[PDB]
C-alpha cells in the first residue's frame, strides 16, 4: 500500500513506480563515479509519485491512481538498499510532467488529486564514502538548475505549500525621493539608466503618487535593449559622419525597394507573402466533417532566438526558443497555423571527451553557464521536444562550432560562442480574410488562451519551462477560429512572451487605439503565493492575448471546452487610452497608469563609433598537406554529418513533407533546403533555407552578410521558384554591441545588405530581430577573460514553390553523367575565415565575398531554368569546406565515386579544393553537358564554369590536376570520418549499443539502400468501383488532446472514398457523437497528454475509467464487421485497451525505444502474413515508411508470449534492413522491437495496430526517397483501399 499523510488542508499520497534507468544509464552513473574516485558498490533507481489529494478516494478511486501510476518499460526491480536520494523539482516549481499527469487525473474523473509531481528515489550503496563525498554524488544526481536532493520520501510534501497572495509593494518615491527609485532599480534588477530614472520620478511625480513594484517592473521590461530595439532605431555617427537611416530602416529600404508579394511586413509578429491557391482541409465546424476548401494559403515566416536563456538552461531554453516562435506563427493576423520549422545553433567547441580534436583548446568559461557540448546534447533534444509534441516538422538548420583566439578587429582576443545561438523559426498558412489584425471594439473582451502561470522568468530567472501540449491545444482553439472564415471571432490575438501580460495587454490594447481594465484575480494562476508583479510580469510560456466580441463569448468558450484549451476572460478594452489593474482580493489597484505613461520612452540612442577592421595574415600551410586537410575538416562539427540533430525531430507530421535533410536511398542529411506541398491535394508548396557564414565577420564585416545571403540562395536554388522576388528573407543579427569595432559592423553589414545586396537582387527582407549582447566575461584566474562572438548574421529564406516534384538533391547518378562546377568566387579562392583555416587554428588573410551581384542573380536564374526544364541530375552548394566537402557529400549521398581535375581552377589546389566562395556543383546528363554550358553561358556565367568530371560507380574519391593525383581516398572512409562527430554525440547522449550499430553500418559499401518490392499494383485504384457509386462510408477519425496527426489520416480515408469525422474525445464524452453510427475508427497519432504516464496511457485509461466510453468502445470492437485501425500513438492508445477488443490478447506493450532517443526515420518494413484485412493484397511487399516515436519498442512480458503471438500469426509488419533480412540492428530497427515487429492485428483481421504512420506518406511526393516511377499513390494507399472494398 501506498503512503498517505496529512499535507497542509489536504493529504499527500506516496506512490512507488517503476524503476527508472536503464542498465547502460545505471553503468555510465557507475562509472562516472568512479572517475571521480567516488566508491560506489552499486545505484538503483526509482520512480515515486507524489498525490496532494483535496478529498478521500475511495477503493475503486485508488485502484485507478495506482493504475494510472503504472508505465513505462517492464526494468529489473530491487528491494531498496543503501543510502536515499530523492531527485525531485525545486520548491516552488511545478514540472511539465505534473501539469500533464494531473490533467489526466482528472480527466479520469479522479478530481480529488488536486496534483501529482514525480521524483526519482535513487538508492546508493557506498559504505565508505565521507560527508563531502555524498554531497559530490547528490551533485552528479540532479540539475542545479531546476531540481532538488532530498534525505526522506517526506520531504516531498515542500513541493506542494500553498503560500497566501503576496501584496503590491509601492516604492517610496514621495517618501524618499530619487533614492527610493535607485532602491528599487537595484532591489527589483530593473537595470534602468539614469535618463529611465528621471522619466519614472517625473511621471509619479506628476501623478503625485508612489510608483508600485508592478509598474516599474512593467515599464523596465517594456523599455529594455531586449523589447524596444533601441540599437535597431538608434541614429548612428560613424567615423565622424552623421548617418541617414537608422538599421531597421536599410532593412524595410528593401520592401520599399521590393514589395513584391508581400501581404504583411513589420506590423505583425511574423511576416506573411503570396502562396497558392490550393485545398486546404479541414472539418467544418457544423458537420464535423473534413473536406478541401480551395482557396489562397498564403505563406507566414519568422524566425528567432533564445541565446541567454540556453547558456543557463539549454533543454527549456531551446524548447521554448521553439515555442515562442510557433505561437508568434499563431498569433499572425487574426489566427493562422504553423507547418514546418526550423533550428541553428552555434557554439564553442565540443571537447568530446576521447575525441578531442587538434584546434580545439579549453580557454576555460564562467561557472555559471554550461559547457558548448552541454548546449549540444540538451539543446536540440529541448528543440525537437517542443517540436514533437506540437506536431510541426523540423527540415532544416545549422550547426557552427568556433572557438579561438584569433587576431581580429580588436586585436588579439578569445572570439566564440560561449553565449550561443540558439535559433528557432519556420513557416505557417494563412488566410487572406486573416491576414490584418481586425478592429478592436470598444468593450471587446479580452483573453488570456492557454496556460495557468507560475512564477517563471523573474540565473534562476533563466531557467525557462515547456508544454508543448498546452500550446497544441491552444493551436487547435486558433485553428477553430481561423476555420470558421467570416465567423472567425478573434478580432486580435498576440504571443504572451517577454515582459508576460505586462507587455502583451498593452500591447494588444495599444495595437487597436484603446485602453484596457483588466481584473488580477481573473487571470489563471498556479501559484497562489504569487505578487500582483507576478502574476503581470511573469514569462510563463503557453500563452496569447485575444480580444473577443462579448456576443462571441459563448462560440469562443465552446471551441475552448472542446481542445480543453484553458482560457480566462482578463478586462475589457476602453476608449479611454488608460490601463488599469485592478486586485478583487486586496480590493485595490496594482497599476492605475495613462497608456503614454505606460507606453512612454526615453529619448533615440545615438550610437557614435568609429572603425576597425583586422589586417588578415596569409595562412600559414607548414602543417597543412592536402590529405591531413580533408581528415581534419570532415572532423569540424560545422561541416560534419549531423545526424543527431535530425532524426530526434519528426520530419513527417503534417504529411505534406516533400524534401527533408535526409536524402535519397541512404538517408544521408545534405539535403540543401527544405519543401514542404501547400497541401494535401497539390504539388505547389513551400522552401526554407538558411545562410550564415559567421566566422567571415571577424575579417569582414559585410563580407560575412553578403555570403549569407549568397548561401541562402545558393542552398535554395535547385528548387522550382522562378522569379527570385519570390524569395523572401528573416535576418537575425546577434552582435556584441559594444565591443571594439563591432557597432560599426553591424552598421556596415545592415547597410551592405538593406541598402544594396538585396535592393540590387530583388530580394526583400520583411521579417527580422536582434540579439545584442553576444560576449560572455568571466574571472578566469585571477584574471578577467571574456569570449565575444563574431558579428553573426543568419539569413532564413523562404518561397513559395511552382512544383515540389522538381526540386534536385545532392544524390548523384551514375548514369552517363557531367560534373559541372559553377565558381561565383571567379578564381578568387579566398582561403580566409574558411573551416580550413579554423581547422589548423588560424583566422587567414582574405575571406570569400559576393564577387558580382550580376552572377548572383544570373546563377539563380540560370539553375531555375535548369529546374524547370528538367536538365540537372542533382545539385549541391559550396559552403563550409569547399569545393572537397561539396563533391565528398554528393559522392556520400549517391553512394558512389568521383573522378574529378582540377587543373582549370588554379595552381592552388589547396585554394582551389577548401575556399568557401560561392556556388556549387551541378550533375547533367552527359548528353546535355554541351546545352546547359551554353545556358548558362547565356547569364554571363561562362568564365566561372568549370567541368570537372564524373560520378562513377565504386567507392574512388579522385581528384586530379592534369597527370598528377592531387587527392585519392576510398569515398566509403571519407563517409565514415565525417560521421564519426554525429557517431561520438550519439553515443554520449543514446544508448551507446545503438549510436554504434548505426555507425558501423555506414562502412559496409555493400549497403544497397532503401529499396522496394511490391507484391501488387500501386496504380491500381481497388475502391474506385466504391467510389464511383458516391456512397461515403464514415470513419470516425478519433483524437484525444496532444494528437497531432488527425489531418493528414482524414485526407488518407477521404482519398479512399470516406467521409472523415473528426470525433475529439470530448466529443464522445459529451455525447456528440455515437461509435454505433459509424462502420470505421481510426485512432491517430501524436503526443496526447504529452505522453505523461506513457505513451498512448493517459487516453486509453480516459476511455477505460468512463465506464459509458469504456461501454461505446467495447461495443464498437464487438460488432461483426466493424474496422479499426491504431497509429503510432493510437497504436499505444489501443495496444492498453486489449480488454475492450476481442482477439487482442497476445499483443504486446509499446515501450521506451532501446536507443533511448525519438527516432524519426524512413525506415524500411515488409508486410507480413497476417489476418488483417487492411493490409490485404500486400503481403510480401517490402517498401520505406515514416517512423517517428519514442516508445515504439515492442515489450512482451516474457518469451512464452513473444512465442504465442508469432505462432498466433498476428504479425503484420516487420523492420527490414535494406539486405531485406528480418533485423533488430539499429537504426535499420529504429526502435529495438523482438523479431522486427512494428505491427500486429487480432486473431479476426478487423482491428490492426502498427507504429509507423502510413498517413504521412500515402502521396509519394511526401516520401523521402522513392523510386522514380512512381504516380501520385505511395505503395501505403492501399491500406485506405482496402478498408474502403472491405466495407463494401
Ligand atoms: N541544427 C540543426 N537542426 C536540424 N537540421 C540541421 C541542423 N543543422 C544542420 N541541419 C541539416 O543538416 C544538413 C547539413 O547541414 P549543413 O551542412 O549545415 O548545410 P549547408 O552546408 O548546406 O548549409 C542540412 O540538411 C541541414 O538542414
Ligand atoms: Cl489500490
Ligand atoms: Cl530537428
Ligand atoms: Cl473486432
Ligand atoms: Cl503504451
Ligand atoms: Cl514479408
Ligand atoms: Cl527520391
Ligand atoms: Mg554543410
Ligand atoms: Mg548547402
Ligand atoms: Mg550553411
Ligand atoms: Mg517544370
Ligand atoms: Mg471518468
Ligand atoms: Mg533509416
Ligand atoms: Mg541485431
Amino acid at each position: 500500500g501506498d503512503g498517505l499523510v496529512p499535507r497542509g488542508s489536504h493529504m499527500m499520497e506516496i506512490l512507488r513506480g517503476s524503476p527508472a534507468l536503464s542498465a547502460f544509464r545505471i553503468n555510465k552513473l557507475l562509472a562516472r563515479f568512479q572517475a571521480a574516485n567516488l566508491q560506489v558498490h552499486n545505484i538503483y533507481a526509482e520512480y515515486v509519485h507524489f498525490a496532494d489529494l483535496n478529498a478521500p478516494l475511495n477503493d475503486s478511486e485508488q485502484a485507478q491512481l495506482t493504475r494510472l501510476l503504472q508505465y513505462g518499460p517492464a526494468l529489473s526491480s530491487h528491494t531498496p538498499a543503501g543510502k536515499l536520494l530523492l531527485v525531485t523539482p525545486r520548491p516552488g516549481t511545478i514540472s511539465p510532467w505534473s501539469s500533464k499527469a494531473t490533467d489526466i487525473a482528472h480527466n479520469c474523473g479522479l478530481q480529488q488529486v488536486d496534483r501529482l509531481e514525480r521524483g526519482v528515489a535513487y538508492y546508493i550503496e557506498a559504505s565508505t564514502l565521507t560527508a563531502e563525498q555524498w554531497r559530490q554524488v547528490a551533485a552528479e544526481l540532479h540539475d542545479r538548475m531546476m531540481e532538488t536532493v532530498f534525505s526522506s520520501l517526506t520531504d516531498a510534501e515542500k513541493l506542494f505549500i500553498h503560500h497566501q497572495p503576496a501584496p503590491v509593494s509601492s516604492v517610496d518615491l514621495l517618501g524618499e525621493g530619487r533614492q527610493a527609485l535607485i532602491d528599487a532599480n537595484l532591489r527589483l534588477g530593473l537595470a534602468l539608466a539614469e535618463d529611465e530614472i528621471d522619466y519614472l520620478q517625473e511621471a509619479f511625480t506628476k501623478l503625485g503618487r508612489n510608483p508600485n513594484d508592478i509598474e516599474l517592473y512593467m515599464w523596465a521590461q517594456a523599455n529594455s535593449e531586449h523589447c524596444r530595439h533601441k540599437i535597431f532605431n538608434a541614429d548612428w555617427i560613424i567615423d565622424g559622419k552623421p548617418q541617414p537611416k537608422s538599421l531597421f530602416k536599410m532593412i524595410k529600404n528593401t520592401f520599399e525597394t521590393t514589395p513584391d508579394y508581400v501581404l504583411s511586413a513589420y506590423k505583425d509578429n511574423a511576416a506573411v507573402m503570396e502562396g497558392s491557391a490550393v485545398g486546404r482541409y479541414f472539418a467544418d465546424h457544423n458537420t464535423g466533417r473534413y473536406d478541401f476548401h480551395q482557396e489562397p494559403a498564403h505563406i507566414l515566416m519568422k524566425v528567432e532566438t533564445h541565446n541567454h536563456p540556453t547558456a543557463i538552461s539549454p533543454w527549456p531554453g531551446a524548447a521554448t526558443g521553439s515555442g515562442g516562435e510557433i505561437r508568434d506563427e499563431g498569433a499572425t493576423g487574426r489566427g493562422a497555423k504553423p507547418k514546418a520549422g526550423l533550428v541553428g545553433f552555434s557554439v564553442s567547441n565540443l571537447r568530446i571527451p576521447g575525441f578531442e580534436q587538434p584546434w580545439e583548446e579549453d580557454f576555460g568559461k564562467p561557472e555559471r553557464i554550461v559547457t558548448a557540448l552541454d548546449i549540444m546534447t540538451e539543446g536540440p533534444l529541448g528543440g525537437a521536444a517542443f517540436n514533437n509534441e506540437f506536431g510541426r516538422p523540423a527540415l532544416t538548420g545549422y550547426f557552427r562550432t568556433y572557438e579561438e583566439k584569433v587576431n581580429s578587429h580588436n586585436g588579439e582576443e578569445l572570439r566564440g560562442y560561449h553565449k550561443p545561438i540558439m535559433l528557432a523559426g519556420g513557416i505557417g498558412n494563412i488566410r487572406a480574410d486573416h491576414v490584418q489584425k481586425g478592429e478592436i471594439v470598444v468593450g471587446a473582451k479580452l483573453i488570456v488562451l492557454g496556460g495557468p502561470a507560475m512564477n517563471i522568468g523573474l540565473d534562476f530567472a533563466s531557467v525557462q519551462r515547456d508544454n508543448p501540449e498546452m500550446e497544441r491545444r491552444c493551436q487547435e482553439v486558433i485553428d477553430r477560429c481561423w476555420q470558421l472564415g467570416d465567423a472567425n471571432p478573434i478580432l486580435f490575438i498576440h504571443d504572451v512572451g517577454a515582459g508576460g501580460l505586462s507587455n502583451a495587454m498593452p500591447e494588444l490594447v495599444s495595437d487597436g487605439g484603446r485602453g484596457g481594465k483588466f481584473e488580477l484575480r481573473d487571470i489563471l494562476s498556479d501559484e497562489p503565493g504569487m505578487s500582483p508583479l507576478e502574476i503581470w510580469c511573469n514569462e510563463s510560456q503557453e500563452r496569447y492575448v485575444l480580444a473577443v466580441a462579448a456576443d462571441q463569448l459563448p462560440l469562443f468558450d465552446e471551441l475552448c471546452k472542446r481542445e480543453r484549451a484553458p482560457y480566462a476572460v482578463i478586462g475589457d478594452a476602453t476608449e479611454e487610452q488608460h490601463l488599469s489593474l485592478h486586485d478583487n482580493h486586496f480590493d485595490n489597484q496594482p497599476i492605475d497608469l495613462p497608456l503614454d505613461v505606460l507606453l512612454g520612452k526615453t529619448p533615440k540612442m545615438t550610437r557614435d563609433v568609429q572603425t576597425l577592421k583586422a589586417k588578415g595574415d596569409a595562412l600559414n600551410r607548414a602543417d597543412i598537406t592536402i590529405a591531413d586537410a580533408v581528415k581534419r575538416v570532415l572532423h569540424l562539427p560545422t561541416v560534419a554529418e549531423k545526424t543527431f540533430l535530425v532524426t530526434i525531430g519528426d520530419r513527417t507530421v503534417t504529411g505534406m513533407v516533400a524534401r527533408d535533410q535526409m536524402v535519397g536511398p541512404w538517408q544521408v542529411p545534405v539535403a540543401d533546403c527544405a519543401v514542404t506541398t501547400a497541401s494535401l491535394d497539390s504539388y505547389y508548396g513551400e522552401a526554407m533555407s538558411i545562410g550564415e557564414r559567421a566566422p567571415v565577420a571577424l575579417l569582414d564585416f559585410a563580407a560575412s552578410a553578403r555570403l549569407a545571403v549568397g548561401e541562402a540562395l545558393t542552398n535554395i536554388a535547385a528548387t522550382q521558384i522562378g522569379d527570385i522576388k519570390r524569395i523572401k528573407l528573416s535576418a537575425n543579427w546577434m552582435a556584441a554591441a559594444g565591443h571594439p569595432g563591432e557597432d560599426a559592423g553591424l552598421y556596415d553589414a545592415v547597410k551592405a545588405v538593406g541598402e544594396e545586396l538585396c535592393p540590387q537582387l530583388g530580394l526583400t527582407i520583411p521579417v527580422g530581430k536582434d540579439s545584442m549582447s553576444m560576449k560572455t566575461r568571466w574571472q578566469e584566474g585571477n584574471e578577467q577573460r571574456e569570449m565575444t562572438s563574431p558579428l553573426s548574421l543568419v539569413i532564413s529564406a523562404f518561397a513559395r514553390v511552382e512544383d515540389v516534384r522538381h526540386t534536385l538533391t545532392p544524390q548523384l547518378s551514375t548514369e552517363d553523367n557531367a560534373l559541372l562546377l559553377i565558381d561565383l568566387g571567379k578564381g578568387h579562392n579566398a582561403l580566409g575565415a574558411t573551416a580550413l583555416a579554423q581547422v589548423y587554428r588560424q583566422l587567414g588573410d582574405k575571406p570569400a565575398d559576393v564577387r558580382d551581384v550580376a552572377q548572383l542573380k544570373g546563377f539563380y536564374d540560370a539553375m531555375q531554368a535548369l529546374v524547370a526544364a528538367r536538365k540537372l541530375l542533382a545539385w549541391h552548394d559550396r559552403s563550409d569546406g569547399g569545393l572537397l566537402v561539396t563533391l565528398a557529400e554528393m559522392a556520400f549521398a549517391g553512394h558512389c565515386g568521383v573522378q574529378v581535375d582540377i587543373a582549370a581552377l588554379g595552381d592552388d589546389h589547396l585554394a582551389a579544393l577548401f575556399n568557401e566562395e560561392l556556388g556549387g556543383v551541378i550533375q547533367v546528363r552527359a548528353e546535355d553537358r554541351d546545352a546547359v554550358e551554353a545556358l548558362l553561358a547565356q547569364y554571363g556565367l561562362a568564365d566561372c564554369v568549370h567541368y570537372l568530371g564524373q560520378a562513377l560507380a565504386g567507392d574512388r574519391f579522385v581528384i586530379t590536376a592534369n597527370d598528377q593525383t592531387v587527392f585519392s581516398e576510398s569515398r566509403t572512409t571519407l563517409r565514415v570520418w565525417w560521421a564519426e562527430t554525429t557517431w561520438q554525440m550519439q553515443r554520449l547522449r543514446d544508448n551507446p549499443q545503438c549510436a554504434d550499430q548505426e555507425h558501423e553500418a555506414k562502412a559496409n559499401d555493400t549497403d544497397p539502400g532503401l529499396n522496394v518490392k511490391l507484391s501488387f499494383d500501386i496504380n491500381e485504384d481497388i475502391a474506385a468501383p466504391y467510389i464511383a457509386t458516391g456512397a461515403r462510408p464514415k470513419v470516425a477519425v478519433l483524437r484525444e488532446q496532444g494528437v497531432n496527426s488527425h489531418v493528414e489520416m482524414a485526407a488518407a480515408f477521404h482519398r479512399a472514398g470516406f467521409d472523415a469525422i473528426d470525433v475529439h474525445m470530448s466529443d464522445l464524452l459529451g455525447g456528440r457523437i455515437g461509435l454505433g453510427n459509424f462502420h470505421a475508427l481510426v485512432a491517430c497519432g501524436g503526443f496526447s497528454y504529452g505522453d505523461v504516464l506513457g505513451a498512448g496511457e493517459g487516453w486509453a485509461k480516459s476511455i477505460l475509467f468512463n465506464h459509458r466510453v469504456r461501454d461505446e468502445f467495447e461495443t464498437f470492437f464487438h460488432r461483426p464487421q466493424t474496422l479499426a485501425l491504431g497509429v503510432c500513438n493510437g497504436c499505444q492508445m489501443m495496444s492498453n485497451l486489449r480488454e475492450l477488443i476481442p482477439g487482442s490478447e497476445l499483443w504486446p506493450r509499446f515501450v521506451r525505444n532501446h536507443s533511448d532517443r525519438f527516432e524519426a526515420r524512413f525506415s524500411l518494413v515488409e508486410v507480413t502474413q497476417s489476418p488483417s484485412l487492411l493490409l490485404q493484397g500486400m503481403v510480401g511487399s517490402q517498401m520505406p515508411i515514416a517512423v517517428s516515436h519514442g516508445e515504439g519498442r515492442v515489450e512482451v512480458r516474457d518469451d512464452a508470449h513473444l512465442a504465442a503471438l508469432e505462432s498466433k500469426g498476428l504479425v503484420a509488419l516487420r523492420y527490414v534492413d535494406n539486405f531485406g533480412k528480418v533485423t533488430e540492428t539499429y537504426p535499420a530497427n529504429p526502435n529495438g522491437s523482438p523479431n522486427g515487429i512494428t505491427a500486429v492485428t487480432t486473431e479476426n483481421g478487423r482491428v490492426t495496430i502498427m507504429m509507423p504512420h502510413p498517413e504521412r506518406v500515402f502521396r509519394t511526393v511526401a516520401n523521402s526517397w522513392h523510386p522514380e516511377n512512381w504516380g501520385e499513390d505511395s505503395p501505403w494507399m492501399r491500406i485506405f483501399r482496402n478498408a474502403r472494398k472491405q466495407l463494401g
